[PDB]
Parts: C-alpha cells; structure tokens; sequence
C-alpha cells in the first residue's frame, strides 16, 4: 500500500535512479577553490551519505513520521524524548538579526598584495605578494530586516574579513565614500529615523517616510551622503558592480615608526553599474533575492567578483592642507587631489555551504585591526569601535563568538581569558599574567616582535562635548557631487528626492528638505520643488552657494557613468521564444553571447522543452511570466514563424519588450520578430534597437550595443510609453 | 549662523508655527476606543511633552550631539557614560524573530458572545453578552522573515488573545481550515522544506522552490492545504477579508460535564476577497507593507475589522 | 628600577631556577579513553606562545590601559582593554537550579559479561569494550559556592559515551526520592532552598519551610529518614552507594521486558562523617569532597564502583507490597538481589573545571536502545525538565556541541541553526527528501533504530495519585528497624538538631507527630530533645506491618551491612622539631603497607628536624589541617616534639577533638604524656599506646578498620572540645 | 556585565533598579521592554517638537568639567605610581 | 490524502480553478529539478484528471495513459462539492 508507505519509516531510496543545475553548497559546486580558512572549516562539515538519522546524543531513530502516543489514535506521551528534542531545537533556531545591515549575503575568497607595502605599513597581509590571504565578505543593505528585498534604495554595506597570520583584520565599509553623520552619538537617532516608524513599523526597506526626512532637514551634515543614496549609487546592479570605501581615515605605521594617513577603497573589475529606480522597485517584487542570487550564481558560473584594493596615502604633515577635515567622515578626499593607488586584488570564488553557520553568524568590527594599522581621531570611527563587540554579545550569545568556526582566526590566539557561554576551548594553564606557575606563558610580545602598539599621537585640549569647527561645512561636498554628475545622473538624483519626498505626509518636512537643497544648488532645489508643488521664494534662490574645494569644482571620478567603466562579461540576456522557433538562430545567438561572457536565458510560455521549427528540442530556462524583463540586462527575439505568432498573442511577451524599452535596454530582433516590435506603440528603432536577419551578425551588433549599459538618449520618449 | 546651531544642543522649538492625516499611535488617534486591557496598559505609557532628555538612570542630558573628547578634535574618552549607555541600548534592541510567522501585524479590540453558550461550555467569556472581552490579534504570513512582504502567496496566521476574567485564552489559527501535515514530529521537516533553502537562504517569502515541492511530492497528506494556498485563498485582499479557522477539533465541556467536539471559525463581516497573482506580486514591489498599512488605516478610518 | 619593571611588560622568565593539584593532562596523561582523545583537539598549549587578543593580534603591554599620557584619561579606542574586560564581564553562566555544587572526573566502564539475555544496549554487550564515562557528584540544596560536607542528598550523574548513543544515569546516593509526582518538584525544592525573603539558610534543610512541607507531605518521610541518617554526610564520594531510583525497563533482542533498578556499590566501602565533624569541616575545608576526590585520582586510589541491577520479570510487577513505580519505595535487596554486572573506574581529573564539569549536561531522557522508561510519574516529569533547563543554563539548543557533551558516535540529523551553531551542514535539512536521496535515513529497529516497548495503556485521562502509591510509613519504619543503635541515635540527632533551628513550634510538633507513625521510640527521643510532651494517643499511633514478610533489611544499614576499607584513608602525624625520626619512618612504611596516607602536621610548614638531625618535609601546619580532615591521629615520640605540642593549644585540641569524634589515636612513648595531661578519660580500645613504633602503628592500623569507636560516644558528649 | 547578568539592556526597568524621577529619552526596544513609547524615537525631531529635550547645564543638564588633557597616546604606568 | 483535495477542486468556480492551475504552474516552474515537477504532477492525477493535465501542459509534461487513468476518490458522505 503506497499511500500508507509515505507515513511509515522511509528505509528505501527516494531519488530517481538515474541520479541547467540547481544552486548548491560551495563544497559541492566549487570544491577546487580552496584557501586556509576554508580548510579550517572542513573539520566542521558533515557527509551524511549512508548515515543513520539520529538524536543529538547519537541514538538511531526508527520512525521519524510519528509521535509516540497511547495508541495509533491516542494522546502524545511526555516520554517521547525524540519528539521534544527535535521540536526544541526547531523552536530555538532563530537568533537576533543585526541591528543595522540585517539583510546580507556572503562569500569566501582570497586577497593578494601586488607588492610589499613595507614602506608604509608593517601589516603582514600587505608585505608578501606570494601569500593568499583568505577573506570572507558580507554585502548588505542597511535599513531592512533580514527578509527585506535586495534592490531597494539604500546604502550597501561591504565587510571584508582578512584572516591574516598576525590576526584577523576587519575592513568594514559601505559603497559610498562618506557617511551621514559626524559623531557616533547621533547614530541611534539617525538609524531610528530611517528605520520603520515605531508605532506601526512602516515602511520596510525604504527611507521614503516622514521621520527620516525630518531628521535630514534638521541635520544638514547628512546632505552629502543623502546625495549619494538619492543618486543611482543607491540602486546597484550587482555587488560585483559597485565601489567600496572604508570611509574613515586610518593610520598606517611602517617599521621605522612613520605615520601615513590612509583611506581604503575597493574598485570593481566588473565596473560600476546601477539599475534605474523603476526597474529596482519592480525587481523587489519579482526577485527580492536578486543581488544574493546573482552573487551566488556568478561564482558558480566562474564570473568571480574581483576588486582592487586602493589606498589614498597622505603623509602625516599634509593633514591640514585640505579644504575640509580628513577626520570628517561626511567628507571624501577627491581622487583628483589624492590618487587611489591600487595595491592588491581580492577574488570571491566560493559560496558557503550553510548560510546560517557562515553568513548569519559572522562578526565584523572596525575595532579588529592588526599591527601596522591604527585609528584616527574620526569621532564616528571612535564610537564604532565600542559597538561591534558589544552588539555581538547578544546577537551571537556571549563573549565566545570568536570560537564560532567562521569567526576563528587562522593564527594562534593564546591568552588568559576564560569561560563565558558556550566555551569551546579547554585551558589547563594559569589564567592570569604575570604568573610564575607556568613561566608566564603566553607572554607579551615586544613591538619589534610584532606586538600591537598605538602610534604616540599628541593629544591636547580640554575634556569637552563639542563639534570641531573644522567640521561645520555641510554643503561644499554635496555641491561637488552634484556638479560632477552627467545630466542623466542629475535627473535620477532629482527623481530620487522627488519620489521619496512624495511619500512624506507632513508638508513642512518636504518644504524644509527642499530648503536645504537651495544651499547645495539652485537647479536641484527648483526641480525637486516643482515635482512637489512647492513654490520657492525669491530669497531661497538667492541662497549663497559653497565655493570650490582645493581648486576643484567637480571630479570626474564622482560620476558613475562618465567616470567608470561598463563591462559586458557576466550580463544576462532574455531570449524570447515559443514552439516553432528557429533552432539555428538560438544556437548562434547563444554561442555569440557566451563568446562575450554573456548569459542567454530562453524564456518560453512553458518550462521543459520547446521544439524548434527544425523539430529539435530546446531546454527552457523558465517562463516569460516567471522571469520578467527587469531580471535581465537586454532582450533578443529570434525568428521562427510559429514562435513569433505565439508571442504576439502573449501580453507578457509583448510587455517584456515595452518594459525593456522603457528601461533603456538593448533589444535585438531577428527577421519576422520585427513584426512584433512594429505592433507596439514604441517609436522607430533607436541606436539601442538592433534588427537583422543573420542571427550571428545580429547577435554581434546586439552585444556591441549592450556595452553602453543603458540607452540614455531614449529616456525622454520612454516617459510617454504606456507600460 | 544657524548651520553651527544644528550641531549644538537644541534647546529651542522645532515644530513649525502653524502646527490627509498621518498614521499615529492608537492613543493619539482613537483614545476613546477603550477596553480593560488597554486601560491596564495606560500605566506603561509616557507623556514626554515638556520633559528633559535623560539617561536611563534619570540624569538630564545637556548635549545630545557630541561625544566627550580630549578637545573638540580629540579622541573619545572611555568615561563618556552617556555615549556608552546610548549606544549599548541601541546595540541590543533586537530580539529573535518568531521561527514561523515572523512577519505580522497586530491590533486591539473586544469580543462579545451573542448569548450564553452554557449548553456547551462553562467558559466564562462565552456566558454573558454584556462582557466586553478585550482581545489583541496578530495577523501574519508564515514563511518569510520579519522584513518580507505582505502580499505573498502563503497561508496567513490569525492569532487572537482573549483576556478573560478566568484566564487568557489564545485561539491560534490560520486562514485555511486545514494544515499540511498530520503529526507534529513532521513540522520541522515541513518548515525547513518551505523556508529559504539552507545553503543560500533563497527564496524569501515563497514556496516556489525545489525543497518545498520535493516534500509535497513525497508527502501526499500535504495536498489538501497545498490546494488551498495555490488557490486565491493564498493571496487575500486584506486581513479584514479572509476567513479564520482553529483547524483542530477541540472540546467544550458544559457544567453537566457533557463534551462536544468543536471547531473554531472566524467569518469576516467585510467578506472574503483576494488579489490576483500578478497584482499580488506587483504589490510586494510597491508596498511590501500593504496589509499592515491597510489594517492600520482601516482602523483609523472607522472601518473597523469585524468578524 | 626592579620595582619599575613590575608595571612594565613582562618579557622574561618568571619561573624559579608534596606536589600541587594539577590538570589531568599534566598529572595522568597515560590514563586515556576514546572521549578524552576527542577532547584533545580542544586543548591548548601556550608554551612558547605570544599573549594575543581573541582575533590573534599579539599584545605588547598587558599592564596598562591606553591613555592620553602616562597620567591621562583612558581612551575608548583601547580595544585590547575593552575585549579583555568584556570577556571577563561575561564569564558567568547560570548555576544549575538544583545540584549547583558539584565536581567531575573522567573514567571508563566495563561490563563483566554480556547482558544480551536482558537488554540489547551496546555498552552492555561486549566485556572487551572500554566505554568512557564522565561523572559529576553533587550536593542538592546549595548554590555553587556552598560547602561540600553539608547534610544533604548527594547527586550522582554518570554519562556513558557509547558507540550507539550517549546514555545518562542520573541518580542520587539514596534509593528513594522525597516525592511521588514530578508536579511537586518545584514545591519541594522551594521549601528546601533558602527562604525567599532573606535567602537564608545556605546548604541546610534546617529551617521552617522545609519542615513545614515535610509535615504536610508524609510521602517525604522515607527519604527524610535517609538524609537524617549518616547517609546524609558521606565521608567521601568514593564511599557512598548510588541509585537511579526509578524503575526502568530493559528490552532484549526477543522483545522481552525486564523491570530494572540501577545501583552503584563502592569498592572502597560505605563510610560517613558524624554530624559535628561534618559541620566543622564545612568551616575548615568547604572543598573537602572535591579535593579528596581530585587527590585520590592523583594518588592512584582511583574511585571504583560496581554497577548493579535488580531484575524483575514483567509478570512480577504486581507481586510486592509496594509499587515498584513509586519512587519513594525501594526494593529490599533481601527480596530482589542486586546482580553486579560491571565496573566503573574514575581515573582522570579534568583540565578545566568550567569547560568540563560546569558545562556538562545530563538528562534521564538520554537513553539508548535496549533501555526504556517506566510509568513512574516522577521519572516521566524528569524527562521534560533536563533538556529544557539546559536551554538557558548553556545558552541555547546547541549545548550538545560543547565538547564535554558531544557523543563519540555519529549524530547526523536535520536540525539546524540555533545559537552558537558549530556544525556546518550542506545537505537537505528535511525528511523525506529526494535531493539527497534521503540521507541521513531512519534506521530499522533491527538495525538499532530506537523504538518504544509497546506497553498497554488503559485508563481515563485524569489527575489522580494511584491508590497503590498511598503508603507513607512502612518503608521509613523498615529503614529505622534496620539501623544499628548508633545509627538510630544519629537519626534522632539529625531530626533534633534540624528541628532545633525551626522557629515556629507548631512545625516541630507536626513533624514529631509524623514520626509517631514510624516508630514510637524515634518520636519520643526527638520529642524529648525538643521539649515536646507527647500525648498518650500519640504514643499509641498504629505502626505499619512487614513488607512481604520483611521487617528488617541488613543492606539498609551502613555499618552493619556494608564494609569499611582501610585503604586510601588519611592519618595525621603530629610532630614538631625534635621528633623521633625512626618512629616517623616506621609509621610511614606501615601506613603505606596498608595503602593509608600519612600526613605530617607541624607547627610550621617547610621541614622539621628530627632528634637524629635529619630533615623531614611537612605536609601542613596543625592549625591549617584540623582533626576533622583526617580519619585517625598518631603522635610519635621525641622529647622536644612532645614538649612543643604540649605548649600548643591547637595540638592539644587536635587530640581532644579526634577523641570526641570517635577516631583512633596512636601515642608513642612520651606522647602519652600529652594525652594524660588533657581532660580526657583513660585510654580505650581506640587509644593505642606503645613504645615500639612499628608495633604501635600495626595495632593502630587494625583499630582504624572499625572506622570509629562507637562505644566512646556516651562519654564523648561530656568532653569539652 | 549587566547585559548578560540581567538579561539585556532594559535592566533599568526592573523595579529595584528604576529611578524615582522622570527618564524620557529616545531609547527603544531590547529584551523585555516594559514601557510603551508613543512619540518620536530620534533627536532632533519636529513631529513631536523635539520632546524630550536636552537640558541646559544651568538647568541641570550633565556636563563634564573641562579638565585639561595633554600627553601622547600611550600605554605606560605613570612614574608617580611607582611607590 | 485525495478525497478532500478533490472535493475542494470541484467546489471551485471555473475562474477559481484556473487560478489554482496558475498557482501550481507558476510555482512548479521555478523548481529546477525536473523529477520534482513530474512527481508533483503525478500526485495531481489522483485528485482530478483535468487539473493534472492543465498543469502538466504548462510544465511541458506529457501525461501517460496509465496516469490519465488513475483512480479518483469517491464522494464524502454523499457530498461531491460544498459551496462554502
Ligand atoms: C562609517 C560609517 C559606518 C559604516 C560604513 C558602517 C558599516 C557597517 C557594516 C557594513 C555593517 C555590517 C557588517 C556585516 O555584518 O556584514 C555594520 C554593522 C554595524 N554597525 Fe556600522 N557602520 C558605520 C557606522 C556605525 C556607527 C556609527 C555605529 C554605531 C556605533 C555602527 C554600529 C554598527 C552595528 C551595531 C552593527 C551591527 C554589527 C553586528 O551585528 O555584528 N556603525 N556597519
Ligand atoms: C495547526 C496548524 C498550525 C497553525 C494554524 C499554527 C498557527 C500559528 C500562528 C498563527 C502562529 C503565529 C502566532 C503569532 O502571531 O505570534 C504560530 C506560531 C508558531 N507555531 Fe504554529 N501553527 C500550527 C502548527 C504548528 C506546529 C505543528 C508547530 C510545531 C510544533 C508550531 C509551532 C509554532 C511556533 C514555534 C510558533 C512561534 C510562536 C512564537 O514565537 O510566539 N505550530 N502558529
Ligand atoms: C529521583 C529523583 C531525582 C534524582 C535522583 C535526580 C537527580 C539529579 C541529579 C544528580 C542532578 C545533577 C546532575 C548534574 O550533575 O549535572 C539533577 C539535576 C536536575 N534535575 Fe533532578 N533528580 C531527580 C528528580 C528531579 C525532578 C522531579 C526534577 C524536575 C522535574 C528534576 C530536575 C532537575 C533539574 C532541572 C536539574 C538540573 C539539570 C541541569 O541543569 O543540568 N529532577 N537531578
């Protein structure tokens, strides 16, 4: 009786006996990608193949289908310890999420220094190009809780753990070069204001609400980073296509004791690319896991995220030579003033096996420095140093979270600390220094032997709570940012402010934010005002504007599209096809796309296979319904008489093309497929619409169009199109 | 100048002179909607108007803008207990989300019986129509974490807490009359299958993934509620517009000691209605808080949920 | 300059150019087992290693906070300081809600011969297997800083790390418990714990709320009798018995069920302190039992116990004058004998008390195939409790990944996450699955998959105490009637001292009234001690009858029913400078011939000089090691030594006290002068006097075999000491 | 230390620990939150007119006395302690 | 396992039945392993034959004659569909 057998112990095989690919644990899909940290983690992995299902005490379970009851139809007995152990564990699976950056995704990889930096720092992981330093990286949004969507408008967090031989180094950054506030003491205020509001917990993953803008309008130090997140920087196409920043000034100390001021950068090898807002929002609807899935699959496809580590290097004596404080984390250092020296490369090449064990439980902290690096007097950074260890006391269950496998260093770590919850190490020597009973081991290490020492910076002043006057400059860099943008980029900025303010209920908040904008730029202020129905007063357009910064009015590096590259490799293309499609054209489109590292995905009216007009079967990647255009970078439709006519009776298929058009994407049409474009209320083909009959030649010109990322010149006409 | 003032202690008013309506706490918008439970809660409420900002120890704070430093450009001092108290509390704001039904929304109200049910049960809250029994209800989805969107295809939870004179009675049901599994020992298995998959934590808020349907395919007892959630019952239009069910048979015992088998239902006064799948998917994009917002605004507008 | 260096980093050796207690890996590395080998991966060796932060960063200056100048303000950027203090601030985890005070050790278990006839349990199948164990001994009432030698039940928890699962035998040192139904456990414990207003008293049941509860709950009297007896004050964890208390089931390969009760019988005998001595010992060595066990393992006097079983065929369950499912009943060994089936040896101390003893987690629900539960309603409630408590005590549901708690067999399942998850899983987290061909898989019962014995269940859902449980006095009476007269007196002593500290007189009268239903002599003696007049109706309360024709059971008496072992006992040798050196040698060599440890206590530490001029290493001062810490006292000759001791009030009092505690005292030669000068009656059977040292010590050892001079007890009450 | 001993950052709401004066601020949430807040949870705010508000020192708002600070960042025992 | 699913299916209006069909097809179309989709469709042939066919159509699954002849459950205490 086969229906009965389902509710009885399962002692027999379940897979189909034959025993494209589903995402998998990194051990299964890329076991050849290795490093020392991953090897350390191997001792905690399991291979259940052939193993009995057991209790946590190692007792074999005979019947995982039924509680122990007084009969087959009786009451459940308290003596069912198997039941209670299983349900107990389940009941306590969840731990608190991070207080900020709750939504995040991680990957393993390695870092290599290009050549010794010994002139600037004694930091071990920067001294030897032959070494492969293991890293773990967690990318994240900021505001949303752990289940919130990926492609929201938000700052992205970027945390890199370097497992070095002289200690674990945490570089804990964001994807914009500045932060919203100058002093750590404002952080809970700013976070509370951006977070969902406390009465109703609305809205999720969105700064487009009253309390956030209220805080903004009253704290103009925030305006610079607000400019960044209102720009397309706030909606990145990929964690692989975004820049990274330590933000704060740090010190590096070399072996002679000389001190250089530094700032950390990540520069993506795959370029800097963003979504556009309408597309990002729709993408939260149909793939809330987009960024996370994309990072996971790029590593399985060998499109490994690569990034170069950069340093702006300021000798100690040039500290006060700028038109801002380099200790101010709302200020960036213009790359035209101080160039970013590329000093190394990091590659993420292996996904986790278990997201919770690795990504959920990893703990970064800016406090986690190494000899050769030191802190500056950045008042935001200083308060950060306390929070990361503190928060982890409850997030990860006590002071022994460094013993969780992903958090373990790969060098030794002997000390006199003991106990705490879930103590894993067993210590049998003296727990106090100095001791003689164990000859004072472990022993302090002199500085020349690599013991950590603080650089003896001078300290002069009075104990006080007061903002440094070198910090009162809230507008010069918001202007520098704005003047550095192309016009398309400035329009998206204006669009960000306008859409967000349009969800602000209290009018006076909207009025006061627009007022702030009149101190950054008058066109920006005026354009946002119009979208909001605010008449600016004559005096407001007379508001004084900040001057230049060390001779700079703009900086090309501040603009995404004028200042950084677009890379074709890794992009996604939807191939729209139904039964009766030209098999040859699909072959030649797919091959041309992959010749450039572009992934073609066939979307059809059903999954499984479609049969070509030649009568051959083509595997389908998914339905058009299930994979709308916001999920791909471009769209191509091959020929086939019966395929094109099927698609013309498909509102999804037609909307695909209208939507891709409105989102400024490349569209390729082969042969009769152009009759499908003609039937839509889309204008004459522009430079991002490619038509031909030879499928290989068409695919080639298409790929060449996709190099522009988006068809910006199309932005104006797409505003009228109804989709 | 007044740019300097924003980074100095703020002693002056900030609201504009003048002094269509935003969502607000229930105490500000419906202070006349009362019950005993709400009255019990009044003593834990605050009235900050006119009050000084203080530490948790009651100490007045003069400067909420700056850490204590060695000079205005100096290093932050460990002796700033104000900073460290403020940051400590923030660092530990979070608590674990519910392991299932993490995403949810709640409201206060009251329950009355129509006429004594003494023929079937001695339960106090089912004896006297004159009693205004306070309730608190939490609606929820099932699979998604606390930040996941409202209009997903999922079962909806429906938990009602009756604060009765003889005890708190919880009716912890769903919006469909059956469940997926028969024996509680399978719940972790079923939950694990439907949840985001363990290697990558994908997908959020959706049963549209291999492990869920692997379980279904191998456990046909699940087919009935699967039928329910693939219907439009799985994408309700509002929590005010869905049915509720205790699902389990209970027992009511009257004063003679006669037992009846009983099943609990909620029938919405505003009817039973659902989105259509494409509109429900689009709503997760443009208002992930739709059901939460709708319930809150409906109460603020006097379109009180009634069941 | 050298004072300056003590507050500067310490980069140089501090070690200088009988032995102390040390971690087990230092002292007995050759004693090993499979579980200790598993623990090695978690052990550390900081020799030659730099002091480092938890992230692996070497520390240069462990003496100073980072400040704004040598005299300045401490800076928030000092992460070394803040990480160090932070770990320190969170060292403590909750203590166990009961049995907070305890001590642990590793060892192994061996079955003598396969028990396949009665059970399929793997660790009882193969006499050649050495099954590792970890054992925690404990008191019950006190918190973790409370004293070892209080009057209390002793807990006895053994974790057997078997190849088919971890099995926990969580028992006590008496064969019954105080209550019948688990629901009463928090009531009983609240009553015995310190009272909730003032948190007084620590480690004592001698207060109002305990005796109040006893007086209203006669089911408690049986175990009260045990703890009021000298069983409540064991000499040593090595010298008590052990019991699982509950009736368990044992299932063999045919599916035949035997009812089972577990026992540990100590190889070193069963011996106890006396009350006055025990109480003094909580004063001068609150770690007596922990230290003694630690040191007995380091000495080689390894704790050894034989596992016993009383075996009852299923069809005999209803053939007794008591319910075998009642945890306040014991099964008299005269009716159902204890078959010794295996042996436990404790042979290795832990390395880190907190990592191993504090964090170990036991639960009676941790059974293995071949064993099953009974319907004992105490035991059924216990099954829920142990796992639940450990959720907060050890911080979540992954406590089984703490190394002391890990099985040594595989443990694959579909559980995931939870706080401080160590394991990294990569396969399907649900059963049934096909994506991993459903591994790990359920195991058929014939393959070792656990199954529950299909006991019949017939009844009505109800809250009711089984009528067969309502017998409260017959076993207390049997236990009373089985004691020697000295043991009965100490029982009377126990009740009278404890009730003496009860403030509300009606509680004392109500307890005495309960006693009149057990034995009238017992009640009368306690009543007299408390100034209580017993009515004639009370003197005439009806007494229970024999249990299955039984009115005594010799095994219920420590001293008449069990053996006293001379080996491993401790003897104080009182000596100062000028002691006869050959006497000491001769005493030592004799003590050693019988396995007894001689400890030289002198007026100062270091070495003393003998009258022959040789130096003798001292074990401690007289003042630091009073007579309550040793089993017997011997005083060697030597004119200058004796004269020194007679000028020493402590040394004189050492002899008076040991006398009053009924201990053997040996006196050589002029040493008798010291005894004679004291306000002591003339020598008795336990005052060995002699001139030849070797002879005297041999005779002195022979007197020790008796443990105590019970006949001395009457005159002992008149001794001013 | 009290975060783990007393179960989180709201141990000030345990009765014995409560102050007897007012104590409004913008802290929220945390394990076992007893008090129920209903106003803006950030400062500065305008939606509740910035209440609760900072208090001037002459009104009793805490201030650190401006002691001079002069030295070098360093881990060193003060010579004046060496006795 | 199947009588009550069938009773639910037959109580649905035609629109509601189409939306149920859309649910399975949309969801099962994100399932990567093909044998899982085919087993799910195989369970649906014990509930209703049309339901199985409409969903197997959207998944590119050809039903077999053996499957299209799978026995369907009988009525529930005389009841074949319930308006509620
Ligand atoms: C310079 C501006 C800052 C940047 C770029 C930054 C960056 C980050 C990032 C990337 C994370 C998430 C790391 C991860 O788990 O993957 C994070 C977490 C966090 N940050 Fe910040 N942060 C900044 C400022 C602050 C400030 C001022 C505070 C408050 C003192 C703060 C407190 C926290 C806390 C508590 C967490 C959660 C840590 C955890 O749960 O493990 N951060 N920050
Ligand atoms: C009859 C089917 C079930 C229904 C209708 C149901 C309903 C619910 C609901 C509505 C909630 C959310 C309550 C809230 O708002 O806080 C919930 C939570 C929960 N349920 Fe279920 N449930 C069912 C079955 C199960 C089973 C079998 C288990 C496992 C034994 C389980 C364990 C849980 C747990 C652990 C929570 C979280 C509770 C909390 O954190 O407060 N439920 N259930
Ligand atoms: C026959 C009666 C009982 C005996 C012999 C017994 C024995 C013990 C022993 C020896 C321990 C200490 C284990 C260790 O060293 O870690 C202990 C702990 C404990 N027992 Fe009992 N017990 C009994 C009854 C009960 C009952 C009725 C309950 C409550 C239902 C209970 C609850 C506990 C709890 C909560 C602990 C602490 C467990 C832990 O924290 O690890 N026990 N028991």
């Amino acid at each position: 009786n086969k229906a009965i057998s389902t509710v009885e112990p399962h002692y027999e095989d379940t897979a189909p006996a034959e025993k494209v690919e589903p995402m998998m644990p990194g051990s299964d899909k890329t076991p050849k990608n290795r490093n020392e940290k991953l090897t350390q983690l191997d001792k905690f992995r399991f291979a259940p193949q052939g193993e009995s299902l057991r209790t946590n005490q190692g007792v074999k379970i005979s019947d995982n289908q039924n509680s122990l009851k007084s009969g087959a139809r009786g009451s459940t007995l308290l003596e069912d310890f198997i039941l209670r152990e299983k349900i107990t564990h389940f009941d306590h699976e969840r731990i608190p999420e991070r207080v900020v950056h709750a939504r995040g995704t991680g990957a393993h990889g390695y870092f290599q220094v290009y050549e010794s930096l010994a002139s600037y720092t004694t930091a071990e992981f920067l001294q030897d190009p032959s070494v492969k330093t293991p890293v773990f990286v967690r990318f994240s949004t900021v505001q949303g809780s752990r289940g919130s969507a990926d492609t929201v408008r938000d700052i992205r967090g970027w945390a890199t753990k370097f497992y070095t031989k002289e200690g674990t180094f945490d570089l804990v950054g964001n994807n914009t070069p500045v932060f919203f506030i100058q002093d750590a003491i404002k952080f809970p205020d700013f976070v509370h204001a951006v977070k969902p509001e406390p009465h109703n917990e609305i809205p999720q993953g969105q700064s487009a609400h009253d309390t956030f803008w209220d805080y903004i309008s009253l704290q103009p130090e925030t305006l610079h980073n607000v400019m960044w997140v209102m720009s397309d920087r706030g909606i990145p196409r990929s964690y692989r296509m975004m820049e990274g920043f330590g933000i704060h000034t740090y010190k590096m100390i070399n072996a002679e004791g000389q001190c250089h001021f530094i700032r950390f950068h990540w520069k993506p090898v795959y370029g800097v690319s963003s979504l556009i807002w309408d597309e990002a929002q729709l993408l939260t609807g149909c793939d809330p896991d987009f960024h996370r899935r994309e990072l996971w699959e790029s590593i399985e496809a060998g499109d490994y995220p690569e990034y170069e580590l950069g340093l702006q290097i300021i000798p100690e004596e040039d500290e006060h030579k700028f038109d801002f404080d380099i200790l101010d984390p709302t200020k960036l250092i213009p790359e035209s003033l101080v160039p970013v020296h590329l000093v190394g490369k990091m590659v993420l090449n292996r996904n986790p096996d278990n997201y919770f064990s690795e990504t959920e439980q990893v703990a970064f902290c800016p406090g986690n420095i190494v000899p050769g690096i030191d802190f500056s007097d950045d008042p935001l950074l200083q308060g950060r140093l306390f929070s990361y260890i503190d928060t982890q006391i409850s997030r990860l269950g006590g002071v022994n979270f460094h013993e969780i496998p992903i958090n373990k260093p790969i060098c030794p770590f002997h000390n006199h600390q003991r106990d705490g919850m879930h103590r894993m190490s067993i210590s049998g020597t003296a727990n106090y220094e100095p001791n003689s009973i164990n000859n004072n081991w472990p022993r302090e290490a002199p500085p020349t032997e690599g013991g950590f020492t603080t650089y003896p910076q001078p300290v002069n002043g009075y104990k006080s709570r007061k903002r440094s006057s070198t910090f009162i400059d809230f507008y010069s860099q918001p202007r520098l940012f704005w003047l550095s943008q192309t016009k398309v980029e400035q329009n998206h900025i204006v669009g960000g402010f306008s859409f967000e303010l349009g969800k602000v209920v209290r009018p006076w908040i909207r009025e006061r934010v627009v007022n702030q904008l009149t101190y950054i730029d008058h066109q920006l202020a005026q354009s946002v005002a119009d979208n909001l129905g605010i008449k600016l007063s004559q005096e407001q357009l007379k508001h004084p504007l900040p001057g230049p910064i060390n001779g700079l009015s703009k900086d090309r590096s501040l603009s995404m599209y004028d200042g950084h590259h677009q890379i074709l490799k890794s992009r996604q293309v939807a191939i729209l096809a139904a039964d009766g499609v030209c098999g040859d054209a699909i072959d030649n489109i797919m091959k041309t796309l992959k010749k450039y590292g572009v992934h073609g995905k066939i979307f059809a009216p059903h999954v499984g296979r479609i049969t070509s007009l030649q009568g051959n079967e083509i595997e389908v990647n998914g339905t058009i319904e299930g994979n709308p255009s916001v999920m791909v970078d471009a769209v191509i439709i091959p020929d086939g008489e019966d395929s094109i006519d099927s698609l013309m009776k498909n509102g999804n298929a037609k909307h695909y093309v209208i939507q891709a058009f409105k989102h400024l994407k490349a569209i390729g049409l082969q042969g009769k497929a152009f009759k499908l474009y003609d039937a839509l209320p889309l204008p004459k083909p522009d430079e991002g619409i490619v038509v031909g009959d030879k499928a290989a030649d068409l695919a080639e010109a298409f790929c060449n169009v996709m190099r522009g990322h988006r068809i910006w010149s199309r932005e104006s006409v797409a505003q009228e199109i109804a989709g």
